[PDB]
C-alpha cells in the first residue's frame, strides 16, 4: 500500500544526487532526513533533518529507520549491511542485493547476461588461482584492455604477460580484463520499476565523456533511430524485471562501429546522464525515486523538450590552472542564455574532477539545445574531445 | 548594480509556501536561504538553509537576516514597510517597501494603476465619515450594487461589505468605524485574468503568459493558461499594462496584475500582489523558468530567465476543505493522493502545513499535456473526484 505525502523518506547519502532528491520529496509534501557523514553535506543542508553520522553506525541507522517510511540511496560505496540493517524495519527501494549487483563489476556482468542482454566482452579473474588457470590465449581474446577491480583500480594492459603482471599489481583482488572495442557513440536506459512490477522508461540520452568523465549528454539521442531506443529500453526494463528492482535505474550501453549493441553496466540510482530530466520531463528521475519507494504511482517520463546537459567540474574553476587559485565562473552570463537551467551543488571547494554543478539546455529544437550546450562549454573551457 | 552570484545567502521574509517554493528555486541554483518567519512550523523554514524564527517586527532578528544576506525579498501578506526599509539600510530588498507599501492599500493601489495609465475597475474611493458625507447618493449609485472594503488589513475576505443602495453603502461604512475604504462595482464580468512579469533593477523585464483565473466562494479555485478567451491583442495589451505599472513603481521582482474582462469587452485592472502569486504556480511545471526562479534573478541583479511555456497547462488548489468530506466539525479524513498522482497529467505540490483548515491553501496540483483541452480535462476530474466545487 502507498506511502502518501507527509511521510519521512530517507536518503542514505548527502551529496548532490540526495540534495536533488530532497527538493523532489519536499515538493510532494514528504519530509527527507539524510544520512551522510559529512558535516557540510549538499543534501543534509536543504533536507528536513540531517543525521550527521558513519553510514555503518547502528545507532544512526536505527533513529532513520524508526523515523523513515521509506530509504533511498544515492551514496557510491553504501555497504549493503547498512540497507540490510534498515529493512529489518523500514521499507528500502532498491533493495540491498540489488544494490549489492550493481556495485560488483563481475556480478552485475553475470547479471545482466542472465537477463538476456548483450554484455561487452570480458574475461572474469577472481583470484591470483583463477588467473592461473586462464593461458596466455584465453588474456588474448579480450587484449588489448582495460583490467578493473570488481570493487582507481584500473590498468591499461595489452599483452597476456601486462595482464598477469596488473592483476598482482592490483592485490589478486577480483576483476574483470575488459576488452576495448571499436567505439561509434555511447548511449544510457532509465528507467523506474516500482514493487507492483510496473515500470516507466525516459527516452535514450547520448552521452559523451572526456578524460573517463561524463561531459555532455543530448536526449533524445542522435545517433539512435527508433528500433535501438526500443532496444535499449526493453534491455534495461528487462533487467530491472529480472533483479526485482524497485526504484531508479541507470544502463550505460556501447554501440560499435559495426552497429552491435552491448551493455557495459549499470547504476542502482538516478544517474549524472538523468539529470536532464528535471528541466525536460514531465516528471524527473528523482520524483520516480520517491514515487518507487513510497509505493505510488509512477510519473509520466514524456519529455517536453529537447534536451542537451553540460558538465561543470572544479575545473572550471581554475582557469589559471589547479595550483594558482579558484577563479568564480560567470554565472550571470550562463543566466542570460535562455535556455540554459543552472543547477550548483552548494559544495564548498572546488577540486579537480570534482562535480560541482551541471547546466541543462532545453530548445524547441533540438540543434538549439545542443548549440547552445556546445556555446557554454567554449565559454566555460570544458572540453568535449 | 553587480550581479549577486551562486553561493550568496539571500534571505526571504515570510515563510509559507511562497517562501517555500523561492528555497527550492534558489537552492537549485547554489544559494543559500535564511528565512524569517516566526511561526515555529514555517513551510519554508523546514526546507530553508537557516530559520530566523521571529516577529516580523523583530529588529534582532531583522538585523541579523540583512547581516547574513546579500539581497532580501518577501512573500508574507502584511509585512510592514517599516521592516523593509530597516533592512535596506544593510542590504538589498527587492521588492522596495514604497513598492509593497502601494499594493497593500486598497486606495493607493487603485489610484497608482491609474496613475500608470491602466484603466481601472469603477469604484469610489472613501477616506472618512466627512469624505462620505459629502458624495451626494447619485456618486454612490454609479458603483452599485457593489462590495465596500477597506483599505489596510482586510485580508482573506476581511473588512468586506456586499451593498446595493446608497443608504447600505453608508451604513456600511459606518459600520466598520468610518475607516478608509474602497467601494468596488460589481461588474458584468466575462473572464478574469492575471498577468505575470518580472523587472529587474536594470529595468528589462520578461512577460509569462496569460492565465485565466476562475475563483469561488472568494478564493482562486482554477488558473488555465494560456488563457483560452484571450486573443493574441488581449495577451499583449495585459503583459504591457503589467509591465507599464512595474516601470512606474520602479519594481524590481516578480508582479502580479489581476484584471477583469467585461461583457463589453471593457479590459480594467483591479489589484496588483508585489511577489509571486497564486496564480503563477503553473509556471512550476509549465515555463522554462517559474516565477521563483524569476524572484531569485530580480533579487540578485541576474539576468532574467526565459518565460517560454512548454506545456499547456491547468492548476487546481487545494484547500484545507479536502480533508473534510463529512463537515468541518466531523473530522479529517486524508484525500486520496495515490489517485492524484496515478494522473499521468498531474503534479502535486503540498506545503507540509501541519494543520487542514477550512480555507487554507494547503497545496495545488498543476497539470500539463501537449494539448490544453487534455490538461484542463485532468484538473476538472480531479476537482471531481476531491468534491472541489469550480462554481
Amino acid at each position: 500500500s502507498p506511502i502518501l505525502p507527509g511521510a519521512w523518506l530517507g536518503m542514505v547519502g548527502g551529496g548532490q544526487l540526495g540534495r536533488m532528491f530532497c527538493f523532489a520529496a519536499q515538493s510532494m509534501g514528504y519530509r527527507v532526513a539524510v544520512l551522510d557523514p559529512d558535516p557540510a553535506s549538499p543534501a543534509g543542508a536543504v533536507a528536513d533533518r540531517h543525521l550527521r553520522a558513519a553510514y555503518d553506525d547502528e545507532a544512526a541507522l536505527a533513529e532513520l529507520a524508526g523515523l523513515c517510511e521509506a530509504v533511498s540511496t544515492e551514496f557510491e560505496n553504501v555497504p549493503a549491511a547498512s540497507l540490510d540493517f534498515l529493512a529489518r524495519t523500514t521499507f528500502v527501494a532498491p533493495a540491498g542485493r540489488c544494490v549489492a549487483v550493481a556495485q560488483d563489476r563481475i556480478a552485475e556482468k553475470r547479471f545482466i547476461e542472465a537477463s538476456g542482454v548483450p554484455v561487452a566482452p570480458h574475461v572474469v579473474i577472481e583470484s591470483a588461482a583463477a588467473l592461473a588457470a586462464l593461458d596466455d590465449a584465453a588474456l588474448d581474446a579480450v587484449l588489448p584492455g582495460i583490467l578493473k577491480t570488481a570493487r582507481k583500480g584500473q590498468v591499461r594492459v595489452s599483452t597476456a604477460r601486462e595482464a598477469r603482471d596488473a592483476h598482482a599489481a592490483l592485490g589478486g583482488v577480483p576483476c574483470v580484463l575488459e576488452k576495448r572495442l571499436p567505439l561509434k557513440y555511447e548511449v544510457s536506459a532509465l528507467i523506474a520499476r516500482g514493487a507492483d512490477g510496473r515500470s516507466a522508461a525516459f527516452p535514450l540520452a547520448q552521452n559523451v565523456h572526456h578524460n573517463g568523465i561524463l561531459a555532455l549528454t543530448i536526449v533524445p539521442a542522435p545517433a539512435a533511430d527508433t528500433a535501438r531506443v526500443e532496444e535499449a529500453q526493453q534491455a534495461a526494463v528487462r533487467i530491472a524485471d529480472t533483479l526485482g528492482y524497485v526504484g531508479v535505474l541507470c544502463v550505460e550501453f556501447f554501440v560499435l562501429e559495426d552497429g552491435s549493441f552491448v551493455a557495459n553496466e549499470m547504476a542502482p540510482r538516478p544517474h549524472n546522464s538523468g539529470h536532464y530530466t528535471v528541466d525536460a520531463c514531465a516528471t524527473s528521475q528523482f520524483e520516480q525515486q520517491v514515487r518507487a519507494m513510497t509505493r505510488m504511482p509512477l510519473g509520466n517520463p514524456r519529455q517536453h523538450s529537447p534536451a542537451a546537459m553540460l558538465n561543470i567540474l572544479g575545473d572550471v574553476w581554475f582557469p589559471n590552472g589547479a595550483a594558482a587559485g579558484a577563479v568564480t565562473p560567470p554565472w550571470d552570463t550562463v543566466a542570460a542564455m535562455p535556455a540554459a537551467h543552472l543547477h550548483l551543488y552548494g559544495k564548498e571547494e572546488a577540486r579537480v574532477g570534482r562535480k560541482m554543478g551541471h547546466v541543462n539546455f532545453t530548445a524547441e529544437m533540438r540543434d538549439d539545445a545542443v548549440a547552445a550546450a556546445t556555446a557554454c562549454a567554449q565559454l566555460l573551457r570544458v572540453p568535449l574531445d
